[PDB]
């Protein structure tokens, strides 16, 4: 199993407007598919006036942007055919400032006003998030508080109200019951007010409801098991980070503690990924670096059990830096050509750090052998032929300084893995590792 | 007559999708017409891969991003029932890279290869655009090379071919069956290759058609006066930029010598604008200006023989300082409130030089007579009642470095008007004019 993030907007265009849509999407698939794609993840479809649409303003709407729901669907018909699945993001921890729920409980509607979180006398105001540290409880002018973790148009959603539980479960049930593989639950650390509270919540919530399950609790290895099982797909922040980390401090350490820490024998599946829209791109950590070293990081992802997403562009190294408030310097259009002109090709809007003729396009790299895509063409190919390894076992050889080598294996199989961390040479098991690779003996 | 010229996408969303739209653009009928808006001016609104649209890949679909042909037309409507005209941008000077007649072009069709403009073993490779002096003649593996005065993916079509000619002669006509009043014709100045080739050309294009041509010809006064006669409208840059830049030098030389050579005495009308996309906004001019000297700005152009128009935004105070490639700093979202969150607003990105709670938004102005939006609609207000100034005749009473005074005239009618383009007060025959003011009587 191989995911893949797209963002919408910025990977395929279907109707000549460079504004990447559902029909585009469908004419993707055979790129998906010959990078042996088995799942995409896709950023938020739903209608939303942001670039990024995690505030939704109703979830039975898509972007107009991206399609009709007829254009939806023959997307996911397609995909099928084709044997890829399509899991969408749904932020259901809160609605968008407009949603018609907010609209209401505003102006006075007691059956939506319900819908939210508000101040009450014995509620803290000041409370801060507990990263960035701005407050959560912003004011309306009638002396009244929501509650907004991510700002003050991202109103939280009362899930202590039975009524949003089946509001939004009716839903879940809709987009699965329209083709839906499954859903990336956005958010999913902060559902409830106590961790204890998340877990049953989760556990009820998913209930009777089978499919992809992926959550997004960015935080200490420790908490992501307690909800680990329930969902089935866990994203693994911690060795997603160590990896990179690990491969810049050229130590593996961090990688060994976050190995057997965040992946090793887990009640469900660890999603490892290249990165994501929440920070810089694989190939820019740490200041950007070498493009032996992003290759190296590749394979060290998929010489690791749990199950490897690759974040739309991250197999060509697009350059990204996080930035805010404009977090869209980190979804550049998706370089098809190194023109960036051909049918299909994104363009709405110039590129920050993947500009035209930069020798990083699909086409571009596909010829090259030695480009990262035609190098992540070969784990993305060996690991489809090695489907084994999602859950197979671990097991540490050498744990050095400058590299590791361990081995996978279950009750049929047995491999293992070499990956030097150095750029220079070193020997295992008659076996010479080269600088910055990953053998697979 | 006022126009408005809008980038669709920046200015009202019809689809909740935080983009613009036909929808919005039809939403935003009420705010135009209170604005005084006679016609607005569209960007392109064909079908392009580009985020401002000048490289067209078809003209007979709309930018899907923005709607159908059936909001297209539903909309068209709404404006006209608000006697409101739409005068669109129409970029047939060339056609997009991968518009259909180039790509078959490309292969080597008889009929369409002969749709553009090939080079000759007589024909200088190197020759130069006249400003940013860049190359025309674009290579091709196979050693051929075409010609696109805006780049290799705008290759322009071949108006010594009369099909190319019958072929836009039948578009304009299908978009004024459609409803359309009239077209801004985007690069109107090199449709042939001598400035006489020119003007036959478009004298013979328009010949029998009628409504609103606005032509584009960036030249000095007396190639827009060549041209004149046959549109009726030109788009005139020279006092366009004069009545900036005698405001930003408090010197009413250049402006004068502007008026008096680009105003006086035209068999046409002469479109004096705020601003424009390729260039930086009105509040950006040169390092930007103060409040007080937009409002001058303003305050001039809305006192001039001719038509004003307002490139979108220019009424709020929207800054933008030009630069490429990425040319969509200056199309900024119009921000209809402080918050940019409010059925019907744009952020289909994060704006470039006016972000939120900026105090420039729609909402926040109408809430203060000293903005520059209510500065705005007294004068697009006062002009409306003053249909006579744009046909109107000039001469001027007073001329001073720093104060200019004038009169316009017709028939029936006259007027006196007093500016002030210095920050110390000055008094003319018994009239104080405070710093930056403007005065008619
Ligand atoms: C309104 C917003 O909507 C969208 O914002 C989105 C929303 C809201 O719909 C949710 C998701 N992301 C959230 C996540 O669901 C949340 O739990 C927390 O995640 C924080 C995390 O809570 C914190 O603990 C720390 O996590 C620590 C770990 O605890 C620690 O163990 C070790 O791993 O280090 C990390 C980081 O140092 O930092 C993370 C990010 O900085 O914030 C991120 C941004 C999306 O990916 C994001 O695009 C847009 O993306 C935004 O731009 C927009 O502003
Ligand atoms: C393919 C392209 O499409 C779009 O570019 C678009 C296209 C392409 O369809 C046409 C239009 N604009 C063109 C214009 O139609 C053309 O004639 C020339 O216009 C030149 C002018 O010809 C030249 O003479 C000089 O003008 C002189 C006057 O002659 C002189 O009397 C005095 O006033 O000083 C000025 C400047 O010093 O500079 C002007 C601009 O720099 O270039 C401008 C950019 C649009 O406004 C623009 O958005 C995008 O904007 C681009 O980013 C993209 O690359
Ligand atoms: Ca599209
Ligand atoms: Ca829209």
């Amino acid at each position: 199993m191989i995911g893949y993030q797209i963002y919408v907007r910025s990977f395929r265009d279907g109707n000549l407007d460079g504004v990447g849509d559902f029909r585009g999407l469908k004419n993707a698939v055979s790129y998906l598919k010959e990078l042996g794609i088995d799942f995409v993840w896709l950023m938020p479809v739903f209608s939303s006036i942001s670039f990024h649409g995690y505030d939704v303003v109703d979830f039975y709407s898509f972007k107009a942007e991206y399609g009709s729901e007829r254009e939806f669907k023959e997307m996911i018909e397609a995909f099928h055919d084709s044997g890829i699945k399509v899991v969408l993001d749904l932020p259901i921890h809160h609605t968008g400032f407009l949603h018609t729920w907010f609209q209401k409980a505003l102006k006075g509607d007691p059956h939506y006003r319900d819908y939210y979180v508000w101040a009450n006398k014995e509620t803290d105001l000041d409370e801060r998030r507990e990263w960035d540290g701005e407050k959560i409880w912003h004011p309306l002018e009638d002396g009244r508080f929501y509650r907004g973790l991510f700002g003050p148009f991202s109103p939280d959603l009362n899930y202590d109200n039975p009524q949003v539980f089946d509001e939004m479960k009716r839903l879940v049930l809709h987009l699965l019951d329209m083709g839906v593989d499954g859903f990336r639950f956005d958010a999913a650390k902060h559902m409830r007010d106590t961790i204890e509270q998340n877990v049953r919540f989760w556990k009820y919530f998913l209930s009777d409801l089978k499919g992809i399950f992926l959550a997004e609790i960015w935080a200490e290895a420790r908490m992501v098991d307690e909800h680990g099982r329930i969902f089935g797909y866990m994203l693994n922040f911690d060795t997603s980070h160590c990896i990179k980390e690990a491969v810049w401090k050229e130590n593996t350490r961090v990688l060994i503690e976050s190995i057997e820490r965040a992946v090793i024998a887990k009640d469900y599946l660890p999603v490892n990924f290249t990165s994501n829209h929440d920070m810089s791109r694989l190939a820019s950590f740490e200041g950007g670096f070498s493009k032996e070293k992003i290759k190296l990081s590749i394979s060290i992802l998929f010489t690791l059990p749990g199950v490897p997403l690759v974040f739309y562009g991250d197999e060509l190294g697009m350059k990204g830096v996080y930035q805010k408030p404009n977090t869209e310097v980190v979804l550049d259009p998706f370089p098809w050509n190194e023109s960036m002109c051909v049918e299909g090709q994104t363009f709405w809007k110039w590129p920050a750090y993947n500009g035209p003729f930069s020798g990083i396009s699909v086409e571009y790299q596909k010829r090259d052998p030695d480009s990262i895509l035609s190098h992540t063409l070969g784990w993305t190919r060996f690991r489809k032929e090695n489907q084994w390894i999602d859950r197979a076992k671990l097991e540490f050889l050498c744990k050095e300084d400058k590299f590791l080598v361990y081995r996978l294996y279950d009750d049929q199989h047995s491999l293992k893995v070499f990956h030097n961390l150095s750029g220079e040479e070193v020997v295992f098991e008659g076996v010479k590792m080269k600088p910055y690779k990953t053998e697979v003996v």
